[PDB]
């Protein structure tokens, strides 16, 4: 057998593991696992309701880590430290295609820029959203569609990773590649300032609705303008068929 | 006692005047109302509710209508012909403030032109929303408001200028006075053109958005563009403090 920690912040894809663990014999007659939120989570009830148990991996000693035939990240809120990553094979599933809008909130920035969005299954290493890749596949952007629609396409993609890869990648059947480039890297910065609207701005309708259908995603509060009186005001968009 | 005839298609502004019928003793007393909804009317069910009965004026015999002192048009979805309004005395309640932005849905393009928006009670000429006006009040727009946030304030205001006005039009007590021009007259087809998106409009964002908080007002369909395959796709947007 083999021991696994999975850090999460996600509920979709850690119940998603452990729905598969459930289920799949060759998984629970091979594999203990251990699953942890991360302690600057703000919400955590959902993963608590799982029993989850915290952990700050920024401060979490090696020492406790040797068990561990290794880590997976699965939407992790903190960044793993460098002695971390070099010193136990930590994987990280991510709702993007590296090399392209890594960082944050990938489908906002490609519903932007146009640039390729996916899910992938990749190695950590010290930087973001870096490291080698196991398995990614792409996923289309509709005229119609949202931050929130993409990043659900994004979600169920993940999924399939997981499903048909996981247990190889754990099982060491499968041979990660490095990325084809350095790719690009979107901050909270590059989100805030786009949130941030300016009335002025000339542009088309088109770029226009897409700033707005990028920035609307659910109940989060995204996109706002001050008006002549300095009241806030925050903007998002319906798109149907 | 009087006759009085109420042509309505507004769900809203009948139940209120059949409302200050049952609470006002000046008005049960003086006199008794009859009310009808447009043959045009599409879906007319709640209005037919209120044991509402069918007229075509356009249709309708002159001499059919001698007994009425004057017929009161409140939403009415037909043009009253010349005939109808140079031989009765013919009063309407009009959701725009006369003479800006007379004929269809004025909100939406006072949002757009930012000419004044209220509403109106006044004499029905021959011409659309263009007679000589009794009473009228404005309503402000707001930087976080729709067609429907407008709407609802203007028939908020209807309601004020019928209880505060329309018995003494009924008992000649208040004289309109003419318009202040011949003002601008928008059509359904208007209504249209703007509902028809242009993707390469090149705009200010505010421009952009006021454009489309004009055209939100619940769930009618209203703006939409077509995208690459020419898939049409409707657009609204929500504002919120
Ligand atoms: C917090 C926040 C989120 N969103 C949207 C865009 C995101 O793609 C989507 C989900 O965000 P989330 O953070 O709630 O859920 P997850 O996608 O699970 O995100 C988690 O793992 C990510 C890979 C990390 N970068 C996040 O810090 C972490 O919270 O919600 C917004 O549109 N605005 C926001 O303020
Ligand atoms: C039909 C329609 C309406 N609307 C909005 C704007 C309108 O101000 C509002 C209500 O319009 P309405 O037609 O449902 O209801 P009312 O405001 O009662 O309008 C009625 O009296 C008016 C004086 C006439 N011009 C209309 O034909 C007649 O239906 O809803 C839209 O945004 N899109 C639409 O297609
Ligand atoms: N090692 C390493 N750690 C990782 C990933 C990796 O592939 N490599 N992949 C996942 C990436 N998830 C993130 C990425 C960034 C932040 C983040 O919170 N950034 C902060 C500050 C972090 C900093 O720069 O120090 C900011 O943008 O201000 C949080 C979770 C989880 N952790
Ligand atoms: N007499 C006359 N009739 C009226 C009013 C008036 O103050 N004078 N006031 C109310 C106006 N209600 C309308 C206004 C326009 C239409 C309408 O159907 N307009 C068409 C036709 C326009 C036209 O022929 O002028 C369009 O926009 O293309 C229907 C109900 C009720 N009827
Ligand atoms: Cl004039």
């Amino acid at each position: 057998m083999k021991k696994i920690l999975v850090i999460s912040d996600n509920y979709q894809l850690v119940s998603y593991i452990k729905n598969l663990y459930l289920s799949n014999e060759e998984w629970s007659k091979e594999l203990f696992i251990d699953y942890s939120y991360s302690s600057i989570n703000r919400n955590p009830q959902s993963l608590i309701e799982l029993g989850m148990t915290e952990i700050d991996i920024k401060n979490k000693n090696l020492n406790e880590l040797n068990d561990y035939h290794l880590i997976i990240s699965a939407h992790c809120k903190q960044i793993f430290p460098a002695h971390i990553v070099n010193n136990k094979l930590c994987i990280n599933i991510h709702p993007g295609l590296n090399p392209y809008n890594r960082g944050w909130f990938p489908q906002v920035f490609s519903i932007l820029n146009k640039k390729p969005i996916g899910a992938t299954i990749h190695k950590m290493d010290s930087e973001v959203d870096h490291g080698e890749i196991y398995c990614q596949e792409e996923v289309s952007i509709l005229s119609h569609e949202t931050s929130i629609d993409i990043y659900n396409k994004v979600i169920e993609l993940e999924k399939k990773l997981i499903k048909n890869n996981l247990l190889k990648i754990i099982n060491n059947e499968l041979q990660p590649k490095l990325p084809s480039q350095e790719g690009n890297y979107n901050s909270i910065q590059d989100f805030n300032k786009l949130c941030k609207l300016n009335l002025e701005d000339n542009g088309s309708l088109r770029e226009h609705i897409d700033l707005l259908r990028a920035l609307t995603h659910g109940d989060f509060k995204n996109a706002y303008f001050y008006d002549e009186n300095n009241t806030k005001v925050f903007v998002k968009i319906e798109l149907s068929l």
